[PDB]
């Protein structure tokens, strides 16, 4: 088990004002730490957000939170579960600022709810730095949904942070799971409610995406194919080609007129991807997939998820039989016999 430890600098908080947190099991022979941000949808306005602290609430706050968690998929211990990185040190960092992580806005007169997620993470890395973080060889941010964007947004600042304290020798990398979304057109008739929650939040974005879009124009650093080519750190893509998220924004719920549709989300996105060498990208309608038990299950030209990582891994130290790039041709929800019942 995994377990919690709140911040001790108190003003780094949830959106109520409550003390940011996250749960940890160290594993002392190993070099390798994996800080997970946990994923969960946003809100952008005031009576948006007080609607999630009705029934989200846990999204939102501290106070509810359980003493321990348990480690599944990429986060669990046993190498049955996690062929990749079964004996790293594990952190499993809660999702309560509604801010796709972005946010650096405390509670005030003028504020109900503080919007601080860049600000957690910052502050989480400094903490671990005195549990053992500092002896690291390779820092693996890595999260799902909401999470996987803020991935994308943060692993440089990760970065830059470490160097910044001194410790050069720690290799920061990204693994953006089930994040990379497309601004596309609707099927039937979405980008204003990240316009009007960055302005919200007062949200952050990488530096050299900011430098191109420039004022007002944040907004499009949230998408993956625009952020991406701006990073520096080595980042690995997992993203469902028929992504479930993605369906639901552009209000999809067979004739022709949506077959087309639906096929020429998945050539999009295919497109997207063509020059990102470290990628997972199967033919699936679904959603999410790095800390379910069963995540090891799914190949792509008969290449697991975990098997790919573990390519990426002697990558940085092309390889035979060890592929990095594997993204799925076939034009069709299911057409790859792995996909997740
Ligand atoms: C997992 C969540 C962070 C996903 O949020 C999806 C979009 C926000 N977009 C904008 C978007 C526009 C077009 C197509 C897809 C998304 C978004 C964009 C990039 C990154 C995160 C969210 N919302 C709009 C209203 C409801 C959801
Ligand atoms: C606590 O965090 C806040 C916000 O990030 C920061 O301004 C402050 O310096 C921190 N306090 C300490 C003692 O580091």
């Amino acid at each position: 088990d995994l377990r919690l430890h709140l911040l001790l600098n108190t003003s780094v908080t949830c959106n109520d004002g409550s003390p940011a947190g996250y749960y940890l099991k160290e594993s002392r022979g190993s070099r390798r730490w994996l800080l997970f941000l946990e994923g969960g949808w946003y809100c952008f306005n005031r009576e948006n957000c007080d609607s999630r602290y009705d029934t989200m609430r846990r999204l939102m706050s501290s106070r509810d939170w359980p003493r321990t968690r348990t480690g599944t998929g990429i986060l669990s211990s046993q190498p049955e579960e996690n062929p990749y990185w079964w004996n790293a040190n594990m952190v499993f960092i809660p999702y309560c600022s509604s801010d796709v992580w972005s946010g650096a806005s405390s509670k005030s007169e003028k504020n109900e709810y503080a919007f601080m997620g860049a600000l957690i993470i910052q502050e989480v890395v400094r903490e671990l730095l005195g549990r053992g973080l500092s002896g690291a060889k390779v820092l693996l941010l890595a999260g799902s949904s909401a999470g996987g964007t803020g991935v994308l947004l943060n692993v440089d600042r990760v970065a830059e942070q470490l160097e910044k304290l001194g410790y050069p020798a720690i290799q920061v990398r990204g693994l953006a799971d089930s994040g990379w979304f497309l601004d596309n057109k609707q099927y039937r008739h979405p980008t204003e409610a990240i316009r009007r929650g960055i302005r919200y939040w007062n949200g952050v974005v990488p530096e050299r995406c900011r430098r191109q879009f420039q004022e007002g124009e944040e907004w499009n650093c949230f998408f993956g194919y625009k952020v991406y080519p701006t990073l520096r750190s080595p980042v690995f893509v997992v993203q469902w080609l028929f992504d479930e998220a993605q369906l639901t924004v552009d209000n999809v719920h067979v004739q022709e007129g949506l077959r087309l549709y639906i096929q020429n989300l998945g050539r999009e996105l295919r497109h997207t991807l063509k020059d990102v060498p470290a990628s997972f990208a199967p033919a699936c309608l679904s959603h999410e997939i790095i800390i379910r038990s069963h995540w090891t299950d799914v190949q792509v030209k008969g290449t697991s998820l975990p098997r790919a990582l573990h390519c990426w891994d002697r990558s940085l130290h092309p390889l035979k039989g060890c592929p990095v790039h594997l993204v799925d041709s076939c034009p069709w929800p299911h057409c790859n016999p792995s996909c997740p019942t």
